[PDB]
């Protein structure tokens, strides 16, 4: 259940499609927790592309739901990204994720 709070400004229409490759300045934040990842910090803004299963499956879709210059607010619930097992030491089990995701892409 990927739940999109789009903060506004960007075009709308350019939406991602197979073979692109695009570019996100995403923020991890746990729900009711802290952070714990930022592709700001490293500044290096986290090239990647769709439908190869690279990303989790909450992060796919709400990547697939955006458009250029936007900025949305995921919401990944446990059972698509790490609830069964939780990513060790980092993600704990049963958790529910909240991104800051901005998409300033190319293709």
């Amino acid at each position: 259940g990927v739940e999109i709070e789009t903060i506004s400004p960007g075009d709308g229409r350019t939406f991602p499609k197979k073979g692109q490759t695009c570019v996100v300045h995403y923020t991890g934040m746990l729900q009711n927790g802290k952070k714990f990842d930022s592709s700001r910090d490293r500044n290096k803004p986290f090239k990647f592309r769709i439908g190869k299963q690279e990303v989790i499956k909450g992060f796919e879709e709400g990547a697939a739901q955006m458009s250029l210059g936007q900025r949305a607010k995921l919401t990944c619930t446990p059972d698509v990204a790490y609830g069964a097992t939780g990513h060790p030491g980092v993600i704990p089990p049963n958790a529910t994720l909240i991104f800051d995701v901005e998409l300033l892409n190319l293709e």
